[PDB]
């Protein structure tokens, strides 16, 4: 029995914990994983102060060659808008990028905006102040929500640009996608981002979003699947699954990756990080579809099997896998 530690991104921790339960339960093994953020991961497996590195926002090529890391993603999320609008249930809401974007940037300070009203032409919207949420320090969250954004809204791209970290034109900082969760649920009018498994579990509500393909979606499981159908994982596993066409296309979405050293000095503990991930390849995509993750294709483990073969060593270039 093996004690393994990782640590980074809250985007997956809900199901991180649950696999790493379960296969406790089944194996002995313990897995402890830190929620505290993509950037702070990425510092840690770097500072090799844990067994793996998680986050959402993946390290070029180049950067993971210069730190003899390997990536690889685990499972599919979304990231939603959950508001605290009263006189509103969840779902009913819609907003398209350039709304929410101008929303973020400060330029919609009411629920009542003509610009919500037009596209939510029979809601009874209420003229509360908004109050914006956004995560406080380093966040992969905060990375794909930019990115998508960056995308949908000139203005954002050209004054705030993309990234884990970035100046706010206003909002009040939460830590974690738990700490937005808690924010959005205390203030009324708060609109904040978090993975959905985030809203679901404190039932909050959250918003429909219009589609690259012009369409309202609902967030659920399938369509961030859908979101992916797309995605040329034979070319590399750094997909940007933002804004997808496609029907049903949930256009905040992201896989998120785990990052472990390619030249293992404690190989028995990297044997085990892989065995874990290995077993939930294997045996975990129920308990990701219960938390509303979506598995990644078959191929596409196959292709991250075969990569671990080739990629992971001890320091005598024995393979790990
Ligand atoms: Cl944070």
């Amino acid at each position: 029995e093996a004690s393994l530690t990782g640590a980074g991104a809250t985007f997956p921790a809900p199901v991180y914990a649950k696999w790493a339960d379960t296969y406790q339960k089944e194996t002995g093994n313990k897995v402890n994983y830190q929620g505290i953020g993509s950037s702070g991961g990425v510092k840690q497996i770097i500072a090799n102060t844990v067994d793996f590195g998680a986050s959402d926002a993946p390290l070029s090529d180049e950067k993971l060659a210069q730190e003899g890391l390997f990536q690889f993603p685990t499972v599919i999320g979304g990231v939603v808008l959950a508001v605290n609008i009263p006189g509103l249930k969840s779902g009913e809401l819609v907003l398209d990028g350039k709304t929410l974007g101008d929303i973020y940037l400060g330029k919609i300070k009411k629920w009542d905006d003509e610009a919500i009203a037009k596209l939510n032409p029979g809601l009874k919207l209420p003229s509360q102040n908004i109050a914006v949420v956004r995560r406080a320090g380093g966040s992969g969250t905060s990375f794909v929500f930019t990115s998508y954004l960056a995308k949908v809204n000139e203005e954002w791209k050209n004054n705030v640009g993309t990234g884990s970290t970035v100046k706010w034109p206003i909002g009040l900082g939460g830590k974690g996608n738990d700490g937005i969760a808690a924010f959005v649920q205390r203030l009324p009018g708060a609109i904040g981002y978090v993975e959905y498994a985030y809203a679901k579990q404190n039932n909050l509500a959250y918003t429909k979003l219009i589609s690259a393909d012009g369409k309202p979606v609902s967030p659920t499981e399938e369509n961030f699947a859908n979101a992916a159908k797309g995605a040329d994982w034979s070319k590399t596993f750094a997909q940007d699954l933002t804004n997808q066409k496609g029907e049903d296309a949930w256009p905040i979405t992201s896989t998120t990756f785990i990052l472990i050293h390619k030249d293992q000095k404690k190989p028995e503990q990297g044997t085990e990080v892989l065995k874990f991930f290995d077993w939930a390849y294997k045996t975990g995509a129920k308990q990701a579809n219960d938390l509303d993750y979506a598995s990644l294709p078959d191929s596409v483990v196959e292709q991250v099997r075969a990569a671990w073969k080739t990629n992971i060593k001890d320091s005598s270039g024995k393979p790990l896998y």
